[PDB]
């Protein structure tokens, strides 16, 4: 049926090849290209699905060529920017597929005077922050703190970080974009239309096309911002009461302050729960300390725990570069299962302790992170982008268990079973109808698409609404509309792709 030799002929006659663009199985570099941006090591096993070829475009025509031949020869495309997909959806598929790996499409053009930047979709967050800092210490972009994450995927799913309470998600700060649609057309915001421009900014662009570039609204930051990354003992009542106050106030304090939490256990053996709190305050240390005295005296934050620095240098601090130049952010690994939830009402202290108690089963390799919402996030409409979890959401909670990848599926299954049990435990206390899920914390467990029988688009939409309303609440229905208009034959699909309505 799908002749892979004809497909390869199609590729090589439509992609001229002197930089290497097409990587085949017998190419030794095929595996390093493949492996180099697999972040979740579960999916790097030789027994994980493997692309027939990997395409590293240098030019849009390479992408257009790939879309043409993949359509013509029945190949599925997986687009990869930073490779951080929790479930590896950018480089695994259960059908014959090619990866379009955008690592060479990482040009960034920052313009200080317009406070904007064109960013090719293969750039990483660290590359974006470096390029902004190159030009201004007073400009920023609201995105995440992991420097190796691809900007294509992070904005494609929303993009939260320390500036979100001040300026919203990365997706809330996109002025324009370039995308390749299923017809191979290069479209920007005007030519793609507002609805597709909406969908790719948080709706999972893999469902709709291939984003080549974003035009980003840069945002102002003071020359001095303050960070801390503070460890506390959850056995101390003041730390328990801090967490109690964090649940009720972290989304309400001064928008310039974002305090994340992280809980883990630590090791006659005694096991304890370490509670770590890491923050960026977009301002000076004296304002921070008096804010913390008013709002969170329970943390006992010390002036000596605070560190003032330029905005871009906080991503050194928050990635444990505390000895190093900003150039470390130009450097573009374990297996894990992660799950997450949005919290809309504070979790009573006893339940919170019980949830923490589950970490006693996974000392040192399981982590519960808390991320505050509110602030600017409450002022953004639930339909402004596909990300719907704005006002009414207090914080996001993120569960993660990690392990060394040794190709042992029994190890994997135990960890996944543990995290699934914690997630089930959490069900009554987190959002419901839908169980709010951040798309960038991708979780196939919340539901996937029809694979066996995809002939009824009514049934596809119904099945997809299960995971779809969890990621997007009522934005799911517009996403379906956009999918219907922009990719009616459903060329761009994966395990959790928006399905089109069909006749
Ligand atoms: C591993 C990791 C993830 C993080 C980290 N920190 C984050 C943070 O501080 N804030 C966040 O909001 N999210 C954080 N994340 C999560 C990442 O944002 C998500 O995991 C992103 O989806 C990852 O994006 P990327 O690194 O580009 O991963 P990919 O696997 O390449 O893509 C994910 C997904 O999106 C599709 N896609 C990517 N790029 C495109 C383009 N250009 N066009 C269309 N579709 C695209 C992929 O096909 C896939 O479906 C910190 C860490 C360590
Ligand atoms: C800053 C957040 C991301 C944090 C994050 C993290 O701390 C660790 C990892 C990770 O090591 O995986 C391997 C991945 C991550 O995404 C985004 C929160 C989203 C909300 C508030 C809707």
């Amino acid at each position: 049926y799908n002749n892979h030799e004809h497909f390869l002929q199609c590729l090589t006659t439509r992609i001229s090849e002197t930089s290497p663009v097409i990587y085949t199985h017998d190419d030794p570099s095929y595996f390093t290209v493949l492996n180099s941006s697999i972040n979740n090591q579960r999916f790097s096993s030789p027994s994980a699905p493997k692309p027939f070829v990997i395409i590293t475009p240098f030019h849009a025509s390479h992408v257009q060529a790939t879309v043409f031949c993949s359509k013509k020869h029945g190949m599925q495309i997986r687009t990869r920017s930073g490779g951080h997909d929790y479930e590896g959806l950018s480089y695994v598929s259960s059908v014959s597929f090619v990866i379009i790996d955008l690592r060479n499409l990482n040009l960034i053009n920052v313009d200080v005077e317009s406070k904007s930047a064109w960013v090719q979709a293969g750039a990483t967050i660290g590359e974006l922050y470096y390029r902004i800092a190159e030009k201004s210490e007073n400009l920023a972009f609201p995105a995440g703190d992991c420097p190796g994450v691809g900007i294509g995927g992070q904005i494609g799913g929303g993009g939260y970080g320390y500036l979100a309470r001040k300026y919203g998600l990365a997706a809330d700060n996109v002025l324009d974009a370039e995308v390749i649609d299923v017809k191979g057309r290069i479209l920007d915001r005007k030519s793609m239309g507002e609805d597709l421009f909406w969908a790719i900014r948080g709706g999972g662009p893999a469902s709709f096309g291939i984003v080549l570039s974003w035009k980003l609204q840069l945002v102002p930051v003071p020359s001095i911002v303050t960070v801390f990354d503070v460890s506390r003992h959850m056995e101390d009542d003041t730390t328990k009461k801090f967490v109690h106050q964090w649940q009720r106030r972290a989304d309400k304090v001064d928008e310039d302050l974002s305090i994340y939490g992280r809980f883990q256990t630590e090791s006659n053996k005694k096991i304890v729960v370490r509670a770590s709190f890491r923050a960026t305050f977009h301002g000076g240390v004296d304002r921070l300390l008096q804010l913390m005295q008013k709002e969170f005296p329970e943390l006992g934050l010390l002036r000596q725990e605070c560190h003032e620095m330029k905005w871009a240098e906080t991503f050194l601090f928050h990635n444990n570069f505390r000895n190093s130049l900003d150039v470390l952010l130009n450097r573009t690994k374990s297996s894990f299962k992660a799950k997450s939830d949005f919290v809309k009402k504070p979790i009573s202290d006893d339940i919170f302790e019980e949830m923490l108690g589950k970490l006693y089963e996974k000392v040192g390799n399981a982590f519960i992170d808390l991320f505050p919402l509110g602030g600017k996030m409450n002022e953004i409409s639930e339909s402004a982008t596909p990300f719907p979890y704005r006002a009414g959401n207090l914080y996001n909670i993120h569960y993660l268990v990690g392990w060394e990848e040794d190709g042992n599926i029994t190890t994997s299954k135990k960890h996944v079973n543990w995290i699934r049990k914690l997630y089930n435990y959490m069900t009554p206390y987190v959002s419901k109808n839908p169980r709010a899920t951040y798309l960038n914390f991708r979780d196939l467990d919340i539901g996937t698409n029809n694979k066996d029988d995809t002939t009824s688009s009514y049934n596809n939409i119904a099945r997809a609404s299960i995971w779809g309303t969890k990621y997007f609440k009522d934005n799911f229905y517009k996403l379906v509309y956009v999918k219907t208009i922009v990719d009616p034959t459903n060329f761009f699909r994966n395990e959790q792709s928006i399905p089109p309505l069909r006749r």
